[PDB]
C-alpha cells in the first residue's frame, strides 16, 4: 500500500509535474504527475472530491490511477472536462486518437488557435480495429484538457455511427457530437444508370413522393449565392432515386434520438464515403428536405469529386474541385450548417480553399495521421521495433483493404533491407508507406503471439511513452500545418 512512497520522490521535486494541471475543487487541490513513466493523479485537501477518487492513501495525499473511475470523479467536479457542443457557427476540428495518447499534444496546439477541438473522436470501425470502447476515448480526451489545463472546452464525437445500437451507446456515454453515415442507402446503381432507366425506376415511386419532388423541386430555379441551381426532369429523378431513402434515414433518426437526446447534441450527417460523389445539385435537395422537415443540422460531409483517400494529398482535378467546392459552401451557408472535410489529414492541397469558401466556418476530422505521427517517432526512436512492424503491415496489407479504399502502389515501397536505420522516418513523408502504415493500424494493436502477449503494442507504447515530448513535438508540428493552412488565426 506504501509504493505509494513516489509521493516523496515528488517532495523534492524529483518527478515532471504537469505545469498547467492543477485545479481545484473546495478544499481538495488536484494536479497531475508522471513518475516512473506513468502518469498519475496527486490530491491533498479534503472534500467530496478527495473522498470520491480512488486511491492509496498516505499523509493527507492520495495517488490515483489515471482511471475512467477516477475522470468520471473529476467530470462531477471539474466541467470542463465534460464534453460540450459548439454550433454550426464556429470553427472546429476532429482530433482523433486511436491511442489514447495523443490528446496533450492536440491539446497544445489548440491552445491559441482561434479553433474548438473535438478531442475525442473514434468510429465504431476504429474500436473494432484496435478493440477499444467509447469510454476510453473520452477519458483520454477529459485527462488531455486536466493535464494540460484546456478549460475553454472540448467535443467528444461518436464517429461514423451506423447501428441504431451504437447511436443509444454514443448517446449513453455522453457523446456531444454524432455523425450519422447514410454511405451505405445511397443507390449507387441509380447514379450511374441511364437517362432511360432512372426514369422507368422513378416512375416505379407513389404518386405522393413523385408529386411532392416535382412540386417543391422540378424546373425551379434556387438563387444560392452567386449560384443558381436548377432541377430539370432528367437531374430531378436521379436525385431522387439515388438519395430518397438516405435522406429518410437522417431524419428517422434525428427524430428518435437526437431530439429526444435532452442535451445539446451536434448532428452530423456524412456520405463522404460513398462510391458516387456528391453532385452540388444532389446535396442541395438533400439538405433542402431535412431543413424543411425542422432537422436541426451541424454539418454536411459530402464525397467531393476526386477521391480523398487516407494519409495523402487530394487526387483529382483541383480546379474542378474549387468549382464544386464553392457551391457545396454556399449550400450549406444558405442553410447554416458547415462542412465537414473527412479523411481530411494531409490534404494540403484542398486547404486554403476550405477555409476561404467557408470564411473559416468548417469541420475537418483527422484521426490516422496521428497514429502515422506516433509511427514516425518509433522511426526516429526505435528502429528496430519500426522494422519489425513495417514488415508485418507488408505480409497483412491485402487483409487490412478489406476495410478502407485505397490504391496503394506496394512497388514504390523500397524494401526494409535497403534503408539505413537513420533513413526510416522518411518512410512516413511517402504516399504508398504512408498507406501501407495507416490502414494496418489494427493488426499492429491485435497482433500477439502464440504466448498471448503483445507482439507490438506493449513494446510500442512504452517507447511513446518514453519518446512522449517528441510525440507532442510532432504533433504540435503536423496538426499546425494542418490549421495554418486552412487559415485558423
Ligand atoms: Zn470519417
Amino acid at each position: 500500500m506504501k509504493a505509494q512512497s513516489i509521493i516523496e520522490r515528488l517532495a523534492a521535486g524529483q518527478v515532471h509535474v504537469y505545469p498547467r494541471s492543477r485545479h481545484e475543487s473546495e478544499g481538495t487541490r488536484v494536479q497531475m504527475i508522471k513518475a516512473e513513466g506513468r502518469k498519475y493523479l496527486v490530491a491533498e485537501g479534503s472534500g467530496k472530491l478527495y473522498d470520491e477518487l480512488r486511491g492509496e492513501e498516505a499523509d493527507g495525499v492520495k495517488l490515483c490511477e489515471l482511471s475512467h473511475e477516477n475522470r468520471l470523479v473529476l467530470n462531477r467536479h471539474f466541467p470542463f472536462t465534460v464534453p460540450q457542443a459548439f454550433g454550426k457557427q464556429s470553427a472546429t476540428i476532429g482530433l482523433g486518437d486511436r491511442l489514447g495518447i495523443a490528446g496533450p499534444g492536440h491539446v497544445q496546439t489548440v491552445r491559441g488557435r482561434a479553433i474548438h477541438p473535438i478531442l475525442a473522436q473514434q468510429s465504431i470501425r476504429e474500436l473494432a480495429l484496435t478493440g477499444r470502447d467509447y469510454k476510453q476515448v473520452i477519458d483520454a480526451a477529459a485527462y488531455a484538457v486536466f493535464q494540460e489545463g484546456y478549460t475553454e472546452g472540448y467535443g467528444a464525437d461518436g464517429d461514423h455511427l451506423k447501428k441504431e445500437e451504437d447511436i443509444r451507446m454514443a448517446l449513453d456515454l455522453g457523446f456531444t457530437m454524432l455523425t450519422l453515415d447514410c454511405s451505405e442507402q445511397i443507390d449507387n446503381e441509380a447514379a450511374q444508370a441511364g437517362e432511360s432507366e432512372v426514369k422507368r425506376k422513378y416512375e416505379e415511386l407513389p404518386e405522393s413522393v413523385r408529386s411532392h419532388y416535382e412540386a417543391k423541386y422540378l424546373d425551379k430555379t434556387f438563387q444560392v449565392g452567386p449560384h443558381a441551381i436548377h432541377f430539370d426532369a432528367a437531374t430531378l429523378m436521379r436525385d431522387v432515386l439515388v438519395y430518397r431513402e438516405a435522406i429518410q434515414f437522417m431524419i428517422y433518426i434525428y427524430e428518435k434520438y437526437i431530439q429526444t437526446a435532452g442535451r445539446a447534441v451536434d448532428f452530423e450527417i456524412s456520405i463522404d464515403e460513398t462510391l458516387t460523389p456528391t453532385a452540388p445539385g444532389s446535396h442541395f435537395l438533400v439538405a433542402s428536405e431535412l431543413i424543411g422537415k425542422n432537422v436541426d443540422i451541424f454539418s454536411m460531409a459530402p464525397r467531393f469529386i476526386g477521391e480523398f483517400q487516407k494519409g495523402i494529398d487530394y487526387i483529382g482535378d483541383i480546379a474542378q474541385f474549387e468549382r464544386e467546392l464553392a457551391v457545396h459552401a454556399a449550400i450549406a451557408d444558405r442553410f447554416g450548417y458547415k462542412l465537414s472535410i473527412h479523411s481530411g489529414a494531409d490534404k494540403f492541397s484542398v486547404f486554403a480553399l476550405v477555409g476561404r469558401y467557408t470564411n473559416g466556418r468548417f469541420h475537418v476530422k483527422t484521426a490516422g495521421t496521428n497514429w502515422l505521427e506516433a509511427v514516425r517517432i518509433v522511426a526516429k526512436t526505435n528502429p528496430g521495433l519500426y522494422r519489425r512492424m513495417h514488415q508485418y503491415a507488408l505480409e497483412h496489407f491485402e487483409e487490412a483493404t478489406a476495410y478502407y479504399h485505397v490504391t496503394t502502389n506496394l512497388n514504390n515501397i523500397r524494401p526494409l533491407a535497403d534503408v539505413s536505420d537513420e533513413e526510416l522516418p522518411s518512410y512516413m513523408n511517402e504516399n504508398d508507406a504512408r498507406q501501407l502504415l495507416h490502414i494496418t493500424y489494427g493488426l499492429l494493436l491485435q497482433a500477439k503471439k502464440d504466448d498471448g502477449s503483445s507482439l507490438f503494442r506493449d513494446e510500442f507504447f512504452r517507447t511513446l511513452s518514453e519518446r512522449e515530448e517528441d510525440y507532442e513535438a510532432a504533433l504540435r508540428s503536423h496538426i499546425g500545418k494542418h490549421l495554418d493552412l486552412l487559415g485558423v488565426k
